[PDB]
Formats: structure tokens, sequence, C-alpha cells
């Protein structure tokens, strides 16, 4: 009965062809031509980066692991509070379709050990602050050859940083505007592999360039306007953070981030960025259901709020920032992002909203198996080209979560409506 099945509509610009990395490449290196176009934005710090110096740091980076021998045989661990330099060696990696294994940075030994022997890393970029946490890990896990510095510009503590590293790598006369990033099979090359004890998601790379699709799409994503800033104090480690802020590196936004969250700072930040949109993880929904400062800052740039909701928590947070709705999307790790999102001015008070273009979604009966209708509960299923290829080295628990024909069985119980939108209940 496919009147049941909802489907997502033809995206408003076709599926690029492409690595994820050489996508992130092409769109990065036409910013880069533009000086001061601003990437991102340390708000506690005040240190911007552009487009430019992203852009030509990440591919020394592909070009430095390339040559230190790095290839997609090969993961790295990226291990971070959110940062300035958190994408310079993920873009690098991807860039040379190394998989990037992005590891919670408050995870303690226990955690990371168990993340890490999941992911396999052959090198570890880790802050300074994580230093020792891989210093204990790498004693159990002897794979790890190197550890990088991150936020540093010298080597640090005896291990060289992002920059030394690629000063003893790059050949002479390396040039960052003719490197050509690597070309390979996106269906079966690993992009990411995201944590969900906790499993390993694999996510090829083409996941990643259909959540591409979705970033600039108009009505899915944020129309690609200039000088759009966003103001996020989501985990780069954990999808939301990932693969909105890669959409956003491809749309040439600037993203503004924080590392932990304060009500001044943030609510100062998007007066003073001219934020046009915020994420928020759900608690931080709660948060400002209670807060009374919003009443003090010009908001007045603000277009959007984006999460990650109870109907009432959303309406009053959208009233307090003076918006006619939340910008709601749903998704899981094993999804890569958001297969349900707010259709742009088209938002449902309570509703995750609308499929994605390239996806399908069905309410399926909790006993049975049975596909439902309209206004109907049941368990939420959805089938599309960002599901993840699997758990790593774990099928089992792979085959108890997507069936034979590709559904993904969500585990969350929703309906849709005549309109097509989806509710979480
Ligand atoms: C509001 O728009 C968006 C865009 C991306 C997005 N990703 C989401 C997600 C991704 C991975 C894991 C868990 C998530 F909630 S929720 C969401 C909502």
């Amino acid at each position: 009965d496919a009147k049941n099945i909802k489907k997502g509509p033809a995206p408003f610009y076709p599926l690029e062809d492409g690595t994820a990395g050489e996508q992130l490449h092409k769109a990065m290196k036409r910013y880069a031509l533009v000086p001061g176009t601003i990437a991102f934005t340390d708000a506690h710090i005040e240190v911007n980066i552009t487009y430019a110096e992203y852009f030509e740091m990440s591919v020394r980076l592909a070009e430095a692991m390339k040559r230190y021998g790095l290839n997609t045989n090969h993961r790295i661990v990226v291990c971070s509070e959110n940062s300035l330099q958190f994408f310079m060696p993920v873009l690098g990696a991807l860039f040379i379709g190394v998989a990037v294994a992005p590891a919670n940075d408050i995870y303690n030994e226990r955690e990371l050990l168990n993340s890490m022997n999941i992911s396999q890393p052959t090198v570890v970029f880790v802050s300074k602050k994580g230093l020792q946490k891989i210093l204990n890990v790498q004693k159990k896990l002897p794979i790890i050859q190197k550890i990088i510095i991150m936020d540093s510009k010298t080597d640090y503590q005896g291990f060289q940083s992002m920059y030394t590293f690629v000063t003893s790598h790059l050949p002479p006369g390396f040039n960052e505007y003719d490197f050509v990033p690597e070309s390979f099979d996106r269906d079966k090359t690993i992009a990411l592999i995201m944590n969900s004890l906790p499993k390993g998601v694999a996510l090829p790379h083409r996941t990643a360039c259909v959540r591409f699709s979705h970033a600039r799409d108009p009505i899915f994503g944020n129309q690609i306007i200039p000088d759009t800033a966003i103001l996020s104090v989501v985990p780069f480690h954990h999808g939301f953070g990932m693969f909105t802020t890669l959409g956003y590196l491809i749309c040439g936004f600037r993203v503004v981030l924080m590392y932990r969250f304060e009500e001044e700072l943030f609510l100062r930040s998007l007066q003073d960025y001219k934020i046009q949109s915020a994420l928020l993880v759900p608690t931080l929904f709660s948060f400002f259901a209670k807060s009374t400062l919003i009443d003090k800052y010009d908001l007045s740039n603000l277009h959007e709020i984006a999460s990650g909701l109870s109907k009432e928590v959303g309406e009053a947070v959208a009233k307090r920032f003076h918006l006619p709705g939340i910008r709601q999307g749903y998704g899981l790790t094993e999804t890569t992002s958001a297969i349900l999102i707010t259709p742009e001015g088209d938002d449902k008070p309570g509703a995750v909203g609308k499929v994605v273009p390239f996806f399908e979604a069905k309410v399926v009966d909790l006993d049975t198996g049975k596909t439902l209708g309209v206004n109907q509960r049941g368990e939420l299923c959805v089938r599309g080209p960002m599901i993840m290829s699997g758990y790593v080295n774990n099928p089992e628990a792979t085959n108890a979560l997507i069936d034979k024909d590709g559904w993904l069985h969500s585990g969350d119980i929703a309906y849709w409506d005549e309109d097509e939108h989806f509710f979480i209940v």
C-alpha cells in the first residue's frame, strides 16, 4: 500500500557526484578565494578563522597524513571539546578517504577505551586537555602509533601539533590550490564512525553527500544566503553537531561556536553576531522555557531555532524568542542526520516535520509489523541512503535494527497526518 509509505520529494538541487571529501573541498575552495569569509568563530575567546585559513590547513593536513602513510585502510580519532581546530583533521581525513571517529571528550578512560577499541585508530588528534586520557588509553591499544595536538601552535609536551606535524611531512613547494582530493567508492568508503555499551556507527561517504543535498535545500535545509551566521552549542562529535556543521561549511556560513553553555554569552552572541539560526539540544529547550533574560537582547536577526520536544516547551520557547515556531528535526546516529525535518515556513507545533528527499518513512503496527494509515500510531521505520552501512564488527546488533528490506526500526512511536507531517509520541 504505497499510499501509506511517506516519501520525500525530489531534492531542490539534484544529488552531486563525488565523495564527501571532494564536495567539501570544492565548496570550501571557492569560499577560500574570497578573503575575510568567516568559517568559525570561537565565542569564548572571540577569534575568527576564515575559509582561506580553514581550506589551506585542511588541505595541508590531508597531504601530510597521506605522506605519513595514512590511506583508506586507516582510521583516525578526533577527541576534543568544540573549538576552531576541531574540523581541520575531520576535513583533511575526508579529503583522503581516511575514516574519522569522533570520541566524546567527557568520556573517561574506560568509555574512551571502549570507543577506540571499536574504531581502532592509527593516529589520534586531541586537545591539550584530553592528552592524559589518550596517553592512558594508548597503553592498552598499541595500534595508536601517533598522537597529535590540536589546539597548540608549537609542539606540546613532546608531541607534535597539527602545524609541526604538517611541516614535518609536506613536500617542498606544496601548493594547497593544486591539491586534488582522493576519489574512491563513496558507498564502500567509510567517512565517519560515530558512537551510539556504545557501538560504532559506520557511515559511508554517501550518507554525508546526501546530507549536503538537504543542507542547502531551501525547504529541508538553509537557503544559501550571504553573511548567514549560525550559533552552535551542540557537540561536534555527535551527529547533530557533525552533520549540521559539515553542511554549514558546504553552504559557506559563519559557524559561531561555544563549547560550554552559559545564558548571557549565548544570548549576547545571538545579538552581537546577528545570528540567523541557533541549535539546541533538548535540555537547553527546557532551559530557555525558564529564561527571562531573553527579553533584554536585540534578537531581530534571528530567523530560526533548530531542535535535534514536547509541544508545550517548544511553544513557549518560540514565543520568548518571537518566532512563528520551532524548526524541528528527527534523526538518529544510525541515520546520519535528520530524516524528518520541518519544511521551511510550514511548521506545525509539535511535529518533527516531513520526510526528507531520497528517504521514505512508514509507521507499523507494534505487535504485527503491518504498515498503517493516516493519524495512526505505531513504530516509525525509515528507509534511505543516509542509513548506516552497519555497526562496526557487530552484525547481530545491525540485523536487529535494520530489516532484510533496508527498513530501519527506530524504536519510537509516531503517526503522520493528512499533510504528511510526522509527530513523535
Ligand atoms: C532542525 O534541523 C536538524 C538538522 C539536523 C539534525 N540532526 C539530528 C541528529 C543527527 C544525528 C543523531 C541525532 C540527531 F538528532 S536532529 C536534526 C535537526
